[PDB]
């Protein structure tokens, strides 16, 4: 489909919004993002049973969460879940309103995990942050009220990239944990080896994430561009046998949309119950937008069902 | 993505009567629905009155309660084939996943009941349900409608058909895969799916269908024949899934986008690496899995309005 | 490909009265006519006698002798604007590479002339090409027809034209963009290229050249109007050039691809990185260059034969 | 378009007629090769004015090139030519059809040069061999009466892959002589990232380029998989400016396909003049079908065409 009407509104109202260009600091960036975020997540407005902030020791340090639950109960279904901003902007703030709905509709607990940034903290900090908060979540279920067996992973963009890595990170260590994975438009390749859709959605007329902003991001998140070529860089490289069902969600103008459905299909070769979606019409990132975009909102109930049911297993 | 490895296998594995072609389609849908092996808390078949005569429909109850939701369900098979034995599989998962009571119509089939005898029974079921919803412990505020393939076609024009007498019962359509052109105007994805080698719905399947359907060539030009042609506004938020290998994938697509151009709240979301009708193979298809979990889902918040 | 650098700074820079669109165009055209600086060995303006009257035609003359290759142009313009003088650089290199006398017929416009008149003129100038071989030094066995856009619609529909009397002097067809489907049956390419932001081309243009074109919109269904739902049997071997972001890509394609099904040799290319309209363009745009190159070439040794 | 109504049938053919499989040993493959590829040479029984073979002194031995002449004239326009074959597989004999129709049409000088084959020769021998002949051409122009000034370089599948990196070799030396480039549905990435058409077209129901045959090709050629990065390798990952005009040819399904137009696009990023056509219905290798396809008849008179009035640039 041609792009949604109300999303071309939205586009024409961030161009003249302070653009971005490859020489600006990290700080002003990373303001910018959190603010025009928290428009969404007030709009939103999403309420939610109990919420709490927690620490989980990680090997580098105390690692903030956000523990959201919807309901009473002590052996609750939960998700741990990675937010997006290309490894180096976002927080629990910024996807607040996401989380809150995933935990009403699905009726997990969710954990949203504030995972070190870059370039403070290059590659692969995120990567171990985003492994401990999770196997932490499986190792403290009765102080959190969360079934052990039930856990699941999800993330978008950035924070697909670290769910998809968590899940394989588990698999390596021969652990059983993670039960399913739900990747949001995930970047699981971060070398400069070009897709059809990287090039095609990527120009300054899309505006939230452009080759410029890429190009950016890969600059911060590494200390070389070799690390790229890492398995838990791009997880489109690692060994895929006997990880947990995956459900990928892709936009169809979106920059990651070829490698994103690349890494399902691939899932599939070795074994893996994987499913691919493609929401139509829309751009990257358009989840934060479900209270004006109704792509959005179909997106989370999605997310949440599938969850809940582990439908894909 | 390719085509799913197991349904390259199951392809691979797979002027006649009407009568044999059905009975060949029910032999095998009912492997599937065995392979399903649902439960159902209450399962019943009424008789609903309509204007051909008495419409056969299968009331899936998941649970108790006055008031539930309801689903009014359209199955496939091109006009021609199925029953609500065919798809019972999807209604009891739906019924049991959505929390909503799903009314399976077992609407009239062609050649023998052509062109426009489905649609008027689509619709007669579906105010039933709305006239019912007492007897049928359901909410008059809550009524969905979804379909599969042809089924597809009968919930948007039964959605259609209430907006033009000024009926608001219909709240939600969910179409799945729908046949929205039944004319002969080609789309690239027509073309490009329905070749020999996919099976499930070749170009002589399709060709086939349309002879049974109508009467006259003439009547695939109606806005209750297609769709796609009719005045979109003021219809009920929609839900349309497409398949990546499917001749109908770009007018489904493309029906999403006219809903939206006349203010209507629609979203298009395309499974990718299977085909046409792959809903019915979900036991064996986790795309099938995650198709009933979203349908199911969706309608319950009704999320897309 | 993206839309090529170039492109995007050109798309960037840039009710209404019929007459008052036709100025602005010429006025367009002629920028790029200038830039291209095209010579010429041999050119003139002739009168064919047509149907409605006469008809302009321009005779680009590459070389000398008799019995050169001959190719009928027919310029675009949406069936209301264009003339000889928008694509005379087009002809004169088109002339200059094939080496054929390329006879450009100023077909009358719509609304004042509305089909089929336009149609008509096509063939009429076309038959008197292959009539008047003798006075025009050309052979009347190497007679190719060609077009782009609503040109490229009549060259395919004089083809047809041509068939359709058992006339068999049209040898060769190329179609440069063309639009083979005039009703509003959309195909993906038509809904996903037409925004304001290509200009070129839009939804408004588009509709707004089919209020001009035709006195009814049933008219549209005509095989004169609509060449993709004509009988392609029997037809000339047919080369198609589609662009990438292109309205009318989709129709392009499919009807290469239905001209095959009927058993006629026919090749669809899609130049990737442009526009509708593109080869005009060829001083400042490589694809253009290109375009003309092989649209030559595929003439001269009748390549797809 | 869906695929062309004759080559399902080709394809049909190529289904029970001894199909390749990775253990199969080279020699088998080679015969097999050019035993069909000599059908098609047959069928398109092509005449030519003037031809004969010549020896060109290499860096790695003597190089064998066979020059194709079509008419009469002491400087004629030129083109460099080398054949596909996956580096491992072909010869001046499988594409002589292609050679002498191209020389016809164009009315170049066409030298096809029989560059050195892998596994026996790895990377970059025959890249070596390629810059080695195409020079020698540049240098012998008057022998060959040709025009030193209007020499192009041109190649079907790895030796579209060989056209564009003797290109870049000419550019990087500072060298003028390369004045024109046809790349013929070229391999430009020999990684194993990952391009949806890499996917999409390359399971065994195409044949004529198998994710089985691509893999068995990538570990003929390379002494360790790392080599692939090389640009002389890979050159969509080379400097790309101050190239050529180029033309590539792409064909609708070919695992190929996405980097070829992507390869054209990157061109013109760096102010290259370039064009990218796709032609649909059909699948890689097309070409040398033309006796019986019309989409490769089509294509060798664009590809003529292009380079006899030097059109792109």
């Amino acid at each position: 489909m041609p792009l949604s009407p109300i999303l071309r509104q939205i586009l024409q109202q961030l161009a003249a919004q302070l653009q971005f260009r490859p020489d600006m600091d990290v700080k002003t960036v990373r303001e910018q993002f959190e603010k025009s975020s928290l428009i969404l997540v007030k709009m939103a407005n999403e309420p939610i049973h109990r919420v709490e902030d927690i620490t989980i020791p990680g090997r580098g340090g105390p690692i903030r969460a956000r523990v959201y639950r919807p309901r009473d109960g002590e052996r609750l279904p939960a998700v741990v879940y990675y937010h997006g901003g290309g490894f180096v902007l976002g927080s629990v703030e910024t996807h607040d309103h996401v989380c809150r709905r995933l935990a009403n509709l699905s009726g997990a607990v969710v954990v949203s995990v504030d995972y070190r940034l870059a370039p403070e903290h290059k590659f692969p900090a995120a990567v171990e942050d985003a492994y401990d908060a999770a196997k932490w979540v499986a190792d403290n279920y009765d102080k959190l009220g969360v079934d052990n067996g039930k856990i699941a992973v999800a993330g978008d963009s950035a924070g697909g990239n670290l769910a998809a890595v968590t899940a394989i990170m588990a698999r390596d260590r021969g652990e059983s944990f993670v039960k399913y994975q739900v990747l949001i438009y995930p970047a699981v390749n971060l070398t400069g080896s070009p897709t059809v859709s990287r090039v095609e959605y990527s120009g300054p007329e899309y505006v939230i994430l452009t080759a410029d902003l890429m190009a950016w991001f890969g600059r911060q998140y590494f200390s070389k561009p070799q690390d790229a070529l890492s398995p838990y860089a791009s997880p489109i490289f690692a060994d895929l046998s006997n990880l947990p069902p995956a459900l990928v969600i892709t936009a169809e103008y979106d920059p990651l949309r070829d490698e994103g459905e690349l890494y399902a299909h691939l899932l599939k070769t070795r074994g893996v119950r994987a499913v691919a979606v493609r929401y139509n019409g829309v751009i990257h990132g358009f989840v934060n937008f479900y209270p004006i975009l109704e792509e959005g909102r179909e997106a989370v109930s999605q997310i949440a069902a599938s969850i809940k049911s582990m439908a894909v297993a």
